[PDB]
DNA sequence: ATAACTTCGTATAGCATACATTATACGAACTTAT
DNA sequence: ATAAGTTCGTATAATGTATGCTATACGAAGTTAT
DNA sequence: ATAACTTCGTATAGCATACATTATACGAACTTAT
DNA sequence: ATAAGTTCGTATAATGTATGCTATACGAAGTTAT
């Protein structure tokens, strides 16, 4: 349905996190460890998913450029609760999506501070080696 | 998913408001006396939390940048109307800033009305240990 | 939620029209008398109300200048856009409601043909006889 | 509720593509002959029913130019298993409208494939005074 | 005892689509002037 | 008695909906000769 | 003559509780000044 | 010896079988010079 909204942010939260468009203000919760950076700007590049029934609506949060690779990888929705797939996602340590990365796979649902998901042969096929270009830096 | 709108407000209604924005007419209903205080000449910065049910699909209004979260004092079961449906106001204590909400949880505000329920291990944690700039003025 | 559209409508259909506001476009069904005189000619003030349906999802987009009213008094919770008041204006066109109540309130709403809506309407006498309005004529 | 969604389109994708311009991102999903090779043009049209449910959250789209009936005459019943009805499963064969469905208002649903069975009594009311001439080539 | 207050109590709200489209151009029988 | 209105209770047409079978790479029959 | 040349189509598991598994921050376990 | 002290063991996120029904105009008590 939505898919890189763009909105407007100059706010962070502990566990929350907002993008304007000036008239209508989104809300979405990002993964834990880059929200610590990207926050302030025109434009986060979030994609999204949402729940339908019985007063749940909050829209999800992922990183920019393209990152549901990692929500379709980490889905569990076999009954998971809105507790989880909001937010506790990285297994992974990507830091700037360029440094840690690529490193030989150990990276990429091998070994990190997560529980050992068990899941393989996908996204490092699809990687293509696009780790690389042109994100050795993160932004503010 | 949506949360704090923004613009300016032409028309006052006893059960709400429209707020004026491009694309569709948004609904907004309000504590009482925030819609007096808020007329066209104050902007509106509705804090909406979109409370649906079935034919109720309407936003909300806060005054801005306080008094958000009422939702954790009106819990309920069902809403059956609007009038209880966070259009209270006119019975919690505090009025005009919400400055006697807390008061450095001096009073509480479950026993100063028969509408409330015992709520006084949840109503001391508030951001009022912060001491907020708020202070009494035409706000 | 929402009250007052505004956008660019262009469409005249037996069942209804469209309304574009920018991105998406709108999906109106305005009462009988109206539509079939007035469809074109500038961003239409047409007013609005959502109905719940399991077989169809739609607005329904009431005349201009504050004509709700009417949906507010023909609607019942059990009741549906397409088969109530909507379909409750046939054998009844005023071609301008202002030009039908000013100076007779009392007389539109309670001498006129029909015999069922009249117990409801009774409220309306009030709602419209305000200030006198600006619908002289149509639009096209 | 939404036809005749228009935005931006930069992508392409097997299952479909993305509608961005304003506000949220809509995802897109266009029937076979136009998704294999139609993409970024300045803004796409696309018509729509928004057929949403809880299971399945995107909504599909059509050519440019009308064919909402091509939808109406295409409806199936959408079961649990995917890629059934979903804008797909387009049984015209034509390159464009006044490529392969012109010479008489018979011959573009008439003996086509299949099943065979004329059905140009509904469809042939629509698009005879507006498919001629253009519409020749497809849009890069 | 009662007019005119002041004060305390009380102070909104009707309807079952118990499968989801209340219908536009014909025949029978009149009625007049054919 | 029928030519020509007139009226009304006759009365639309197949519409179009709501928890689980589809893409793909393999055998193979038959080609052509004797 | 055997071997060498057209056509050629089809082999992803889990649906049946939708409410108990996980970041942190106290603590026993270490070195050395009898 | 030993207390303190190093580093790994500890610990929190729903009510779906569920939905129909508290609601601001004026009724009643009390004092004085009517």
């Amino acid at each position: 349905m939505i898919r890189y909204l763009r909105g407007l942010v100059l706010k962070k939260e502990a566990g929350g996190f907002v993008l304007l468009a000036g008239g209508v203000g989104f809300f979405l919760q990002a993964p834990t460890p880059f929200l610590q950076a990207l926050e302030e700007g025109k434009e986060v590049g979030v994609h999204t998913h949402l729940l339908l029934k019985e007063e749940g609506l909050s829209l999800y949060g992922f990183p920019d450029e393209e990152n549901l690779a990692l929500f379709e990888l980490l889905l569990s929705v076999s009954g998971v609760g809105p507790k989880v797939a909001l937010a506790l996602l990285s297994a992974l340590p990507p830091r700037l999506l360029a440094r840690a990365l690529l490193e030989g796979d150990a990276r990429l649902l091998t070994s990190a501070s997560g529980v050992g998901r068990r899941l393989a042969e996908r996204i490092a096929l699809e990687l293509k080696g696009k780790v690389p270009p042109h994100l050795l830096a993160g932004e503010k």
